[PDB]
């Protein structure tokens, strides 16, 4: 079961300076029109066959939509099965500079979901703990390049999934900080974050960043035996697809692009398994890096939110007609 969400973010100035127009339009709250902009010498169109195309998505969001907006739309729902012992995942996915890590983190006046999600499921828990006890653990670690960091312990660079008695893959060795308050979940990812490699050259277009809430809960009524359940929720923050050709990638640089495009490449052929077929063969998880940790979760009783982003700018255009055209259901 899966939720695809396009996010418009507002045109910025640096776009306004290179001299570009609007170009994306929620025209709808699940449609998002893609006017096409114009360049000689060409065209041998108009014979346009559009001029515009529309794209559909389970919910569409732009400047007007506030960052509490979009977690009610997107992530609120989630909480209740993840603590019921269901597995969900959030995933900010788009180019670099078009929103993800805004709509993941936010800022301190403007928080974005994890914090929104972290606070509605502290509240969830108390609401329910007359019945129920519970234990809440999270961690945020980063994956560049196929290396993990953990964000916290610093001794680890190469940590690897390994599974349990029962096939579940789960990575070994991986920190688990005790987190108490949203004060100390941000402090967290802000003091870890520092580790996640940043451009040669700010972050790296190559930086997964996943946040990871792990919730046992088990009956307080004790005659009777009742399965103890544990849900694990994934809050991704992801990078950009990155042609080669252009930028002109080497050593570390080249490299690196071959990576998140083999990652990403593995994530579409998992998602479209799930989407469709069935029996599937068995949905490649097995691809690659970032699927290794989400195995157990993304599967038949699990949750997927999408949250695709774009620049509203005509100078993104093609980037934007790209993720509208992945991301578009």
């Amino acid at each position: 079961q899966l939720m695809v969400a396009l996010r418009v973010r507002p045109i910025s100035v640096a776009e306004l300076e290179e001299g570009a127009t609007l170009i994306a339009h929620k025209m709808d709250e699940q449609m998002v029109v893609l006017m096409d902009p114009m360049e000689d010498p060409d065209d041998i169109l108009r014979a346009h066959r559009s001029r515009e195309k529309s794209y559909l998505f389970d919910v569409a969001f732009d400047f007007t939509a506030t960052q509490e907006m979009v977690y009610q739309a997107t992530t609120k729902s989630l909480i209740e099965g993840v603590i019921s012992g269901y597995n969900a995942t959030v995933f900010a996915y788009g180019p670099t500079g078009c929103g993800k890590t805004y709509t993941m983190l936010g800022t301190d006046h403007e928080p974005g979901i994890y914090v929104r999600t972290l606070n509605d499921l502290f509240r969830a828990i108390e609401e329910t703990s007359n019945d129920m006890e519970y234990e809440v653990s999270m961690s945020y670690l980063e994956i560049y390049n196929e290396m993990i960091r953990d964000l916290l312990n610093p001794a680890l660079g190469y940590l690897e999934l390994r599974e349990d008695s029962k096939g579940v893959i789960q990575v070994a060795g991986i920190t688990e900080v005790s987190t108490i308050n949203a004060k100390e979940i941000m402090q967290l990812l802000m003091k870890g974050n520092r580790q996640r490699t940043q451009e040669p050259t700010q972050t790296s277009s190559r930086s997964h960043a996943v946040l990871q809430v792990a919730v046992r809960q088990r009956s307080r009524v004790k005659n009777i035996l009742q399965e103890v359940r544990q849900g694990r929720l994934f809050m991704i923050d992801l990078a950009g697809s990155e042609r080669a050709s252009q930028t002109q990638n080497r050593g570390q640089r080249m490299k690196e692009g071959a990576h998140i495009n083999r990652s990403l490449l593995a994530l579409g052929n998992c998602i479209n398994a799930l989407s469709d077929k069935g029996s599937n063969k068995y949905i490649n998880y097995r691809d690659s890096k970032l699927t290794r940790l989400l195995k157990d979760s993304l599967g038949g009783n699990s949750r997927t939110v999408m949250i695709a982003h774009i620049s509203p700018a005509s100078t993104a255009f093609e980037e934007s007609r790209n993720t509208l055209t992945y991301a578009g259901r």
